[PDB]
């Protein structure tokens, strides 16, 4: 396929996936975390949060990241009561009750490091650990080394982005 479910609610998965309302009807999704420069026009169908960036070596995933971790939990937090956060960018529209695809343009970066980002905050994991769980599902994954690099900033910071980490710091100094 081109998305797949990591855990009940959460799928990762790539272009064909965001375009694909049939399929996201069958599996209950009404939600799209889309990273991806320019911007979709989606369906009033969906809530969607339009993340516009590249999957470039400079490209900062880190600064979003609690966002998107805290719009996924918004989400299943509130598919869950079905059966707002500070952190949350004020350009991700209102979670609705289903799922949440995250997707790019091959599901496989910028998706896949969104997606470790919430796992690694929602069961505790490392980096690796995260992948890992998502690679179990979806083979391809690999987020480009910059995207490795920032994860691992966010696991260093609890996932609060703190410049009182020397590492943290240097990252942003650097851009
Ligand atoms: O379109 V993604 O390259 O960040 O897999």
């Amino acid at each position: 396929g081109h998305m797949q479910e990591v855990v009940d609610g959460l799928w990762v998965g790539d272009l064909v996936a965001a375009n694909d309302d049939d399929e996201l009807e069958k599996n209950g999704i009404k939600n799209i975390l889309s990273a991806l420069r320019p911007s979709l026009k989606f369906s009033d169908k969906y809530a969607v949060y339009p993340l516009e960036i590249d999957d470039s070596a400079d490209t900062d995933l880190l600064s979003h990241l609690p966002s998107c971790v805290a719009w996924i939990k918004e989400i299943l937090d509130l598919r869950q009561k079905a059966a707002r956060s500070p952190d949350i960018d004020t350009v991700a529209q209102p979670g609705k009750p289903g799922g949440v695809l995250v997707h790019c343009q091959a599901g496989m970066s910028r998706s896949a490091s969104i997606v470790a980002a919430y796992l690694m905050s929602q069961y505790d994991l490392d980096p690796m650990e995260a992948m890992t769980m998502i690679r179990e599902k979806r083979p391809v994954v690999e987020p480009s080394a910059t995207f490795w690099h920032q994860l691992g900033l966010f696991y260093t910071t609890d996932g609060k982005v703190s410049l009182k980490d020397r590492s943290t710091r240097q990252y942003y100094m650097e851009r």
